[PDB]
């Protein structure tokens, strides 16, 4: 038993891992086949990142100016292209390491672990959330951007999210694989802000279910709850409202558990207004809301990736 | 910006699982070289494991009643033997992903990363500390023993730990790979108890360290203290007493914040009597003890 916020291994990620130098700007990039991924705004120069015009700078580069390093390892760029937000950089050398992948854009509420590399080299791995405003709280100093975030299925890696920026109050902005921005930021340095953090409702009753699954039963109670009146307590709290599709996906934990999801409802309301009374759940003193259903099945059957 | 729990990168250490069957028993092995390590209790059968005589259970064993698959490959053992409470099972093929690797002892409050490992296939990755107690709150199901951790330091994978018990209130318990336990326990299933847990001061500092060098400050404050005076308090709140050699090793992090240790031992003393009045830290309203002020260094700079 034991319950932890648990990463992928990350071996397969770590062999794409390249680093990416564009005259002054280094910046990690993703090998996958012949082409590396990596965000553009490694072109960018001190002066221009306010209003840089991408498609002028890019075009006015050579494959040369990309200095790619697969580990001590060159790579020789003989192609460029922009795809959004991020450049596809052609290399002569199919990555041998490639793992069985596909790239995906995931929703608001789904987790995935990031893989945080600099100059390349991979540092750690954590897991994390897409937040309900598109932004993601992680950690990640300059040099990290192009660090990669991914879940695992099978053998099967599916890539959801590469690093470009930090907002301020020290949350992070990335795109997916297509290079499209999760939420609605732009890579350059004019003023943007997050919207509203609300907390995932249905990430905090699976957690709930993982704790009765490790032994924490305090706070169960003999109420129950429609998913009308619940929601009508969660809007109060900034919660994300609860909809039939979150109950059908709590199906298997509450089958498992033997308690229903309007009675784990019933006990989330009583926590949400009562506050904990001093009292742990997993050994948290706050509602945790970054583990999915599928995230605490995952952890509590033990599934492994081979 | 932002201080998260991180994990090492575990692609040195997947390359190293194995799964070690024996009789109907089935956990996980580290192969490194011709050398395939395990916990010994994989020999004992299910009827016994009370009090097993493990000289005993090793007395018919022979190199053939430990199936070893390495993914699909099939390992063929050519030698065992028992040394502490591993298992060294010899096998005719050198693992070709060793990495770079020493056997290291930590010590309680140093933190490692756990491969969590079934059937000789990994599962997660996450950040443990070796509690004061010679335990570590993880995450194993049955069959995860066997199951590493480790630091990884400039191209080296330093090993620590091999999982092999849980104590209840879901507390874990292993040894270092020499074969030697964390704590008073051993590899029976007769009654253990851990002693009572308690705080890593140095490490809560660390972390309140990393607090200020991400932001947050709301919690310093105009009062000092001194190393005695402190103690008292964190004495009262179960807090592992503070010593001098703590106070030297949070040098490094005084220095970059502007902040003496006896000053963040003032505001640590003062959030141990009052609470955090509705706020937070690091987005935690407890006080969190498994990241060392290497930890913190290592994450906030390189
Ligand atoms: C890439 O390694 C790096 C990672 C961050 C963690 C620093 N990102 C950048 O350097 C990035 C480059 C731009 C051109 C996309 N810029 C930022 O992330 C930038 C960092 C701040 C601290 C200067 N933030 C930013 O531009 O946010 C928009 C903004 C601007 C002004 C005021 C508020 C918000
Ligand atoms: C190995 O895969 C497995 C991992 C655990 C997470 C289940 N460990 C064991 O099977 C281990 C084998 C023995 C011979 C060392 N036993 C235990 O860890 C055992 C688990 C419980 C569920 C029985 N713990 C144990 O015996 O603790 C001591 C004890 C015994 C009786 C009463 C209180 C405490
Ligand atoms: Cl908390």
């Amino acid at each position: 038993s034991g319950f932890r916020k648990m990463a992928f291994p990350s071996g397969k990620v770590e062999g794409c891992m390249v680093q990416v130098t564009c005259g002054t700007t280094t910046l990690n990039g993703l090998w996958l086949d012949d082409v590396v991924y990596c965000p553009r705004h490694v072109i960018c120069t001190s002066e221009d990142m306010l209003n840089p015009n991408y498609e002028d700078l890019l075009i006015r580069k050579s494959n040369h100016n990309f200095l790619v390093q697969a580990g001590n390892v060159q790579l020789r760029v003989i192609g460029h292209s922009m795809q959004n937000c991020v450049l596809k950089l052609k290399v002569d050398t199919a990555n041998p390491k490639t793992p069985k992948y596909k790239f995906v854009r995931i929703q608001p509420g789904q987790t995935f672990s990031v893989l945080a590399c600099y100059n390349g080299s991979p540092s750690g791995v954590y897991q994390c959330a897409m937040r309900p405003n598109f932004t993601i709280k992680g950690s990640f100093l300059n040099g990290s951007c192009g660090s990669v975030g991914f879940n695992i299925d099978y053998d099967c890696v599916s890539f959801c999210y590469m690093h470009h920026m930090e907002l301020p109050t020290g949350v992070h902005a990335g795109t997916d694989l297509e290079g499209n921005f999760y939420g609605p930021f732009v890579d350059r340095q004019t003023a943007q802000a997050a919207g509203t953090d609300t907390t995932i409702t249905v990430n905090v009753l699976a957690w709930l279910y993982a704790a009765v699954i490790n032994g924490d039963r305090w706070f169960l109670n003999r109420f129950t709850t429609t998913l009308n009146d619940f929601n009508l307590v969660a809007m109060k709290y900034n919660y994300e409202p609860l909809t039939q599709d979150h109950v059908d996906i709590l199906g298997p934990l509450s089958a498992q558990t033997g308690i229903a999801v309007l009675d784990m409802c019933a006990s989330l309301k009583e926590l949400l207004q009562n506050g904990m009374n001093g009292r742990t759940i997993l050994g948290s003193a706050l509602l945790e809301d970054e583990f999915t259903p599928f995230d605490v099945v995952r952890q509590c059957s033990g599934v492994t990736f081979q």
